[PDB]
């Protein structure tokens, strides 16, 4: 009987301005009475660390009985007008009893452009 830990969406939305986006990641399957280990971290798409949104990364805790762990991730406004950009969210390293990763363990956030 296998936990698994996924991201509740495979991909997420903001605007340039919306400060932060939040992502959510599930547990599923197995007992939950369990804790559970998760890392997450930031890697580029077209969207830049240091640029487009702040670098990332951590471990989440499921302690018994919990199943949704949300995390956030800084975007960076700025007055430029150009094409919408993402970024990605990758879970790994799960530890628990067996627990791994499902789908998707990946998370793609777009981040919208609001000027012009
Ligand atoms: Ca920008
Ligand atoms: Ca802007
Ligand atoms: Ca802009
Ligand atoms: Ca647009």
């Amino acid at each position: 009987p296998v936990s698994k830990i996924f991201f509740e969406q495979g991909t997420y939305q903001c605007l340039e301005n919306c400060g932060t986006v939040a992502l959510t990641i599930i547990r599923r399957g197995g007992d939950l009475t369990n804790t559970v280990f998760v890392d997450f971290r930031t890697e580029d798409g077209t969207a830049n660390a240091g640029s487009d949104y702040e670098f990332t990364e951590g471990t989440v805790v499921f302690k018994p009985g919990e199943t949704q762990k949300e995390i956030r991730v800084g975007i960076i406004d700025d007055d430029i007008f150009e094409e919408d950009k993402n970024f990605l969210v990758h879970l790994s390293n799960v530890k628990v009893a067996l627990a791994c990763l499902g789908s998707p363990s990946t998370a793609t956030v777009t981040i919208f452009d609001d000027d012009h």
